[PDB]
């Protein structure tokens, strides 16, 4: 029956002959198989796969960096450093053209917060090459069988995810990104990166050998592209092998420029909404200062959406001809009262109040970090969920206002009169590290001072007894967040001034950066010279 | 604005659910020219068991003047249990979909489906698959 | 079919009373158990026409109330505070007890409250602390009194943030006697600063306040944002006030001269 | 060979012919297997298993009537209610079975500490039916694969608890008693409960089947009754779909009716000491008090039955010509010397002391709670075992206290001079709960007051730190033991006055009990007007 | 005396189904078989230890074997 068509079709699919002696043998040892046998439909099934995933078949393919570098240019804003490097990149691989014949595939990462287009680009160069794109997402896989695979023999027995992308391709050559390639939850059971070095070691690769299958198949041809959003969840395996490209956020003119060239017109169009609708620029600013928060635009596609959506239903009740086109004043009717108003800080310096920042790999965030001078015996309370690596940097920063009473504005008997609270809102979300050692600094000589600081400036750096401001990381993360909260005189430590060589150069002179090198200098210019408040005894 | 008369005549508060319906429908229209955009998501209706996750399915189609069926995925096993198992021989028959596809005559009406979060996974025969195929409108 | 019917507020007491939950589910069942006690009361006995159910009724058909009322008690005290809290089911309304006896300082936080919910107490009460003088504190109650606060009941165990400034307005007529009204309900995030952060599960606190009867209301500015999801019915009763600062809270919730003698 | 012929009886039995089909397939795979190999072997076994399941083979189902009222009457003595809710919740279930729908009917649960006869309530209703009985303990099942089973050929799968019950039953509509339904663990791997409702939701009730067979059970046929010895453990999914018949223990008179018309003839009869052996009325009952501190009759069973044993062992080492009685007199000649006080707790005005009760799924307790005042720094040390809840149920007592000095009259100057140590033995046992509140209030008070505290009254409630006295959880079992031990007042918050109407009145009869609202009332009925003992400092 | 330890499987208790000679029954009748009598004391050791890992469950054979029903 169809199996006798099946006869025919294994032979017109191309394949290795030792996969035709293989397969014809197990379609003659299933005929005997009465059918119906659950071993009946496991070959069966066996079979089909083995027929579906694309052996030999071809897709057109090219590579003119400069066409590729116009497309790029096409589907992207900006990024014209990413841009640039991704095609140095590109370009020696050029070289290889197959034939070097060795040290091929030194694949790439794509690191940042999400939403800053990772996917996209990948989206870009693959028809930028006219050759197919799949995603796979590698998300907190816990296992080697996802990739690799279960034998044929076990319950419920699939290829890996590997087999399963390549099947559905259609092509020998397609562009595949695996995403979340850091989220890998790892040998809790089994090491399962391992399974990704035998996909990306060129010379292992030729013959990568999925389980359920059981053909060595060859993965030579495919391109790999990899993303992230840190670097320290990788084993340093596939860590040695990649070149990597970092996108590490967009800023409120860089993100405005992008909404309308690409988010907005996708969305209007993605609604049927076509020239029926439109957004000011005035009003896209108060979509990203008021709406979202975020490094990359992952929401504000999201809230542009929402207004899109909004406009087709209320056209058709509905309530214009041609457009109607929006501004400012007449967001918060599609998209509801803002979110983010404020009306910040107010930045008018007041007491025991400092500005810090924070990152993680969703992004940088503006802190605030608030300290009470009250009177008491001179106990010390650190709330805010903090970990304790952070409640040690307010010991030595607390500690060296200890000792130096007298050069700054301290009273000189707190350490037994007075009792100090920490706090770092949120209340709920945790809070960890020592980059913010001056800025509780900054915090605690302000409140026993009585002296206002400033909320203008918002500043990072370690601390020690010493009172030395010592190297941090997360520097452009951390910066960009200021940039866009609407800070512009950021503060940092000397030894961390060549990390603003990595910065994109137009925020730069967008940003007045201190580069401190011990603490004194930080509070000089922080702490306004006249007090406030009446001292506390 | 018809649609909208429904859901205030079958379901009584809801209006930002009742909302958040009637603009994935307006899209739907707008777009329905749709080459070469039409890839349009599809909709889940996600629930606590015991709220008429279903009714509002009723509702629209009412609405909509198409026929209504509805079908249950959770604690379902088999491929084969979304497609016939084969011709002749196994035991067989064209379901799940199919045959309740014919249960309605037209060619043009609505499907509600429920508890695809809950359907048979690793037990055996993936269909978790096969729906991706089920519903996508490239093949 | 004919047999028997609710009266509309009977419904609205076998859902109060008897439900507890977000679903029907409970519902239908409670319903399901009415009508079946219908037909023993109709095995037992025969009646001719429609038997009308009204609230009172209930408690025979199977009913006793295991679930009870929120309703709260509006007047005065000195020492509490109305609050409001979320669990995945729906809404509770939770009050909040304060205690000021002669002692050095010593804080005790009771209730099964979690460590993020204690440090709301810690920020609030060292808030309190600089700003004697502002809310007629003692000068250094601190180093003078031991204090302890406690959300009945005990066995159920809290957290969260939202309650800071509860918390804040309970302790400062605690140390004042200035009773705290109690018309009012609050959910609000406090900084050590007396700024008033925003917070959740919006939507389900003020029904769970609207239905326990009271219909003034405090929140955060920032919240605002989000009342556009109780229904409009709800928002014609109810008197919201928005607030940027906790010392907006004190001024409007501490009832203007003190009750009680002080500490001694 | 027959192992042939099996095979034609197979047909025999009744599959749809959906089964029978794919049964037949099964056989011949097996047949064409090495047949005997190991997979071959296993598909014999599937096969047994999935033909001898019961299909259709049920029995006469007698019909509910007045009848199953009196074999009520005869087979227990007492639940004059429990029987009526009984009886109540089958007249329904018969219209039902008139079949206005197939079936929505709810599943019952029976609760009650262990001995009071939940598990053979069912077995007399059963007998009232006709139908057979079997009884599965669900706990304790960390996993849902046990009620659910496995995989056909995994190979390693057995069906699991439902099948092997039906199948071993033998009839298609046996009653079916699900035991301790409340134990079930639901831990990961996963969640028992939820599979359940399939086997207790008629919708799929009707349908779905073990993971190792392959098809679908009725299990409509099949009637169900479950026990349970606390509810607050049943997953709200399970809860929500029964109807409640509640158990809670017996008083010493119901408990000597039991035990004469009931208990010591089924021993005796069983011991084949018939008309040989006697107890005397008051010879039980000094059974009943001084050998059993429990709330059910699973422990006077126990020691009735040694009676029997050491009646019928005693009589081949000798005779009565004869019949032989004991009365209180000759008992401990039977069991032992007692290890029961059976009354009391010393009922006298004590200083520093107060009497509490508590409860398990296990039964109430009579709990007395101790504090000490002696001259201190102010410290406060909470010994007694006393879980987290409990310690802090005693700080909002203590702080209650402290507000209000000039209103108790106690001394002004404690705090400081003064460690009160509070203690609730046993101390090796596990304690816990805020419905001990008043009583750690009336205790302490007590303790710094230097008034006596009544012992004749027992108390629970929660304390609010204003003062106010909050409702409270297991009613009815705390208020039992308090009859037991012979403490016959109660303080109780008036909150809780609801729970009092579903009080068997032969307890209710026997109690006193005062509704307090607010914790002045507690320490004003307590409490002794003068104190017996110099104050604890100055 | 039959000794239940570790005993896995149903293979003892209830027979080996007799489709080879390597197969055997289960011990009672391997004890029966040694006893000349149908009443002797029999003694089934450690009966806690027995576990039912992979081939039915032991218990369920004992019950059988042990019901004064069947
Ligand atoms: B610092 O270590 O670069 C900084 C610590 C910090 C100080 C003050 C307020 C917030 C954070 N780190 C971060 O911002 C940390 C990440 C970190 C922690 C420890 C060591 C190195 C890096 N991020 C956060 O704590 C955070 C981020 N976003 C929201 C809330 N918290
Ligand atoms: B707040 O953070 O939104 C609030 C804290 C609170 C309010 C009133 C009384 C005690 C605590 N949180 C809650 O409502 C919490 C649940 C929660 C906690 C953290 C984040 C989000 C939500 N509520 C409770 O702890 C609680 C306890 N018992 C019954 C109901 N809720
Ligand atoms: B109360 O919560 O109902 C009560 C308080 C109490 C008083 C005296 C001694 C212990 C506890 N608790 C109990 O009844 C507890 C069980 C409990 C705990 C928390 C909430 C509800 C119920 N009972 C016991 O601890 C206990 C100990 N030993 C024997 C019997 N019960
Ligand atoms: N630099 C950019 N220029 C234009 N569009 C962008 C840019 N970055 C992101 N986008 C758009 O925002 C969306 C989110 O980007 P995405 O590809 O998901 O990034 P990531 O994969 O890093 O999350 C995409 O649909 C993309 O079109
Ligand atoms: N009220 C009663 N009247 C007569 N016999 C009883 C009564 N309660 C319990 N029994 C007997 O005592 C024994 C213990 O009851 P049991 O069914 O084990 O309780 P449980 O349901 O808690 O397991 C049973 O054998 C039963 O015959």
């Amino acid at each position: 029956s169809d199996l006798e068509a099946l006869r025919k079709k294994i032979e017109e699919v191309g394949m290795p002959e030792a996969v035709k002696t293989k397969a014809l043998k197990e379609l003659d040892r299933l005929e005997r198989m009465q059918q119906g046998s659950p071993e009946a439909t496991v070959a069966r099934t066996y079979l089909d796969w083995l027929t579906e995933v694309p052996w030999s078949k071809a897709d057109p393919e090219v590579l003119d960096i400069n066409h590729t570098r116009q497309v790029l240019d096409e589907d992207h804003y900006g990024l014209k450093d990413v841009k640039e490097r991704i095609l140095e990149y590109l370009a020696v691989r050029q070289l290889t053209q197959g034939l070097d014949v060795r040290n091929k595939a030194p694949i790439l990462v794509l690191v940042g917060p999400p939403g800053v287009g990772k996917t996209s680009l990948g989206r870009s160069i693959a028809r930028s090459m006219n050759r197919k794109f799949h995603r796979i997402s590698l998300g907190g896989v816990r296992d080697e069988a996802e990739i690799r695979g279960h034998r044929r023999t076990y319950i419920g027995a699939m290829p890996g995810k590997l087999i399963h992308a390549m099947k559905q391709v259609g092509v020998i050559n397609p562009v595949i990104l695996l995403d979340q390639i850091d989220k890998m939850s790892s040998d809790w059971r089994g090491d399962p990166a391992s399974a990704m070095l035998e996909v990306l070691d060129p010379e292992q690769n030729n013959t990568f050998t999925d389980h359920y299958l059981d053909v060595p198949y060859d993965l030579s041809k495919v391109f790999f592209i990899t993303t992230a959003n840190t670097l320290q969840t990788i084993p340093r395996p596939l860590l040695d092998r990649m070149e990597v490209i970092e996108i590490p956020g967009y800023t409120n003119m860089e993100k405005q420029a992008i909404a309308r060239q690409y988010l907005w017109p996708k969305q209007v169009r993605e609604s049927g909404m076509e020239g029926r609708i439109e957004v000011t620029d005035a009003a896209i600013l108060r979509v990203i200062s008021e709406y979202t928060r975020e490094a990359g635009v992952r929401g504000l596609e999201r809230e542009l959406g929402k207004i899109a959506r909004k406009g087709a239903k209320f056209w058709l009740e509905g309530a214009w001809e041609g457009l109607r086109t929006i501004d400012a004043s007449d967001i918060p009717t599609y998209l509801g009262i803002p979110r983010y108003r404020p009306d910040k800080a107010e930045t008018e310096p007041q007491v025991g109040t400092a500005q810090g920042l924070a990152w993680t790999p969703v992004g940088g965030t503006l802190l605030t970090i608030e300290v009470a001078a009250v009177p008491g015996s001179g106990k010390l309370s650190l709330t805010g969920q903090l970990g304790e690596v952070m409640k040690e940097s307010a010991q030595a920063a607390l500690t060296y206002l200890r000792a130096h009473t007298q050069d700054y504005g301290l009273p000189e008997d707190f350490y037994n009169k007075v009792d100090l609270h920490v706090h770092v809102p949120d209340g709920a979300t945790p809070k960890d590290g020592p980059s913010a050692g001056i800025t509780m600094a900054t915090a605690i000589a302000s409140a026993l001072s009585r002296r206002p600081a400033r909320m203008d400036i918002a500043m990072t750096g370690e601390v020690s007894l010493r009172g030395k401001v010592m190297p941090i990381g997360g520097v452009k993360e951390k910066l960009l967040a200021a940039h866009q909260a609407g800070i512009h005189k950021i503060v940092l430590p000397k030894d961390n001034e060549a990390q603003l060589e990595e910065l994109p150069k137009e925020v730069l002179e967008g940003l007045e950066i201190k580069l401190v090198e011990d603490v004194g200098e930080v509070l000089e210019y922080l702490l306004l010279p006249e007090p406030t408040m009446p001292p506390v005894v």
